[PDB]
């Protein structure tokens, strides 16, 4: 609440001292994650701070803008009219915590649309002036933020999770030497693997009980799908089996071993691992069992998607009784390659989608890109409740997306599923 008082500040009485409290707060949106300090550091030093509550309207499809901004907290319904009247405004998308908009106003553009708070939130916005001076002292930095013309259309293991792995082979190197070592199988040697379910053994008995076995397979899934720990022979999924996997410093016949060093690295350095392993668990799970089709998950599969789906806002207007459901019945798809068009205007729809990872642009006839949308956003929720065909086209932009989806057929089911009672 600090921050607040320094944005509340005038711009040239704040002090290096407001920049900096202000700026810790904003480090962490989504939209500044990729922002250079001196950028991110202007923009501590122009911008305000509002905070709105629900059914206000922050602007108009049709008028000169004044403002950008990003969503600090809340979250808004962007709503297009295809006629001259504002009541025939439909909404097109919502607008999350991270996301930023109203760009347009870089070359005086009429806002293509109207945005409405969905909820009670909190913006940081940036005054025409202000803006228009930043985006040409830090272009670069924001080309890839911005929707065209004033950016651009469409945009190996990590390196946390390379570590881990590293810390548990040694760990399993140095307490269970006997997990790690050529199999036979049929008439055929598997070279220096471990065993699906003995990893899970394993895990379970080292540091906290990690209280299950369904935890620990999403704990390793974690590395199997960032590619540290693999199949033998590529499944995509960990799986509490008798299957082989291999850790990446074992693919080479001749490998090094622990030199002291690092054992009393891994030693120290477990603990905190394995509570890593165990917070990004979860996720990796889910989207691990929403690859089965809604009739092939067990209850303690829809447990763990129900477990997950508490965390996503966009469904936070939702019964627990009617989420329950919904875990049963959601819907998981990926597009690898930006430039893939969702759906197209014109196109019927039953579809509500939810962004799990990626971004994309909304296209409308004659209009272009009206704005983009990034993780936590949702797409397309007039389609679970009207028959009116899609009024803009979704195109991903940037690769690897990911979405969590809800059909109409599937959604009625369960409203009136849940008036039996």
């Amino acid at each position: 609440a600090e921050w607040i008082a320094c944005l509340d500040k005038r711009p040239l009485e704040r002090s290096s001292e407001d920049v900096d409290i202000i700026f810790t707060r904003l480090k962490g949106v989504k939209a500044f994650e990729k922002f250079h300090p001196n950028l991110l550091r202007q923009i501590c030093l122009c911008g305000y701070y509002e905070n709105l509550e629900k059914g206000i309207t922050l602007f108009r499809q049709g008028d000169i803008g004044t403002n950008w901004y990003a969503v600090l907290a809340g979250s808004l319904d962007v709503k297009v009219s295809e006629t001259s009247s504002h009541q025939d405004a439909v909404t097109i998308c919502t607008l999350g915590i991270g996301t930023a908009f109203g760009e347009s106003i870089l070359d005086n553009t009429p806002r293509h649309a109207t945005i409405v708070t969905r909820e009670s939130s909190e913006l940081l916005r940036i005054e025409q002036e202000d803006f228009k001076a930043l985006w040409e002292k830090y272009r670069q930095y924001m080309a890839g933020l911005l929707a065209p013309p004033y950016g651009v259309m469409e945009t190996v293991p990590s390196e946390k999770i390379l570590r881990a792995g590293k810390i548990l082979r040694i760990a399993i190197l140095s307490r269970a030497p006997h997990m790690i070592r050529d199999r036979k199988y049929h008439l055929k040697t598997y070279r220096q693997c471990c065993v699906g379910t003995e990893l899970v053994d394993w895990m379970i008995q080292q540091t906290s009980c990690v209280h299950s076995r369904t935890q620990a397979v999403g704990m390793w899934q974690v590395l199997l799908e960032d590619g540290v720990l693999n199949h033998v022979d590529q499944e995509r999924h960990f799986q509490d089996k008798y299957l082989f996997y291999r850790f990446l410093d074992d693919e080479r016949e001749d490998a090094p071993l622990p030199t002291e060093e690092e054992k009393k690295e891994c030693d120290e350095e477990l603990q905190d691992t394995m509570l890593l392993l165990s917070q990004m668990g979860p996720d990796a799970h889910m989207r691990m069992i929403l690859r089965k089709p809604p009739g092939q998950r067990t209850v303690d599969d829809l447990e763990i998607i129900y477990d997950e789906l508490l965390h996503i806002k966009a469904l936070s207007h939702l019964s627990t009784t009617v989420k329950r459901e919904l875990a049963g019945v959601l819907i998981f798809e990926s597009h690898a390659k930006g430039g893939t068009v969702l759906f197209n205007q014109g196109e019927e729809g039953t579809s509500w989608y939810i962004i799990l990872k990626g971004s994309v642009n909304v296209v409308i006839y004659g209009k272009g890109v009206v704005c983009t949308l990034h993780e936590g956003d949702d797409f397309g929720k007039l389609a679970l409740v009207n028959d009116a065909p899609r009024a803009a086209s979704i195109v991903l932009r940037e690769d690897n997306c990911h979405f969590l989806r809800v059909d109409k057929e599937d959604f009625n089911r369960i409203l009136r599923d849940v008036e039996a009672n």
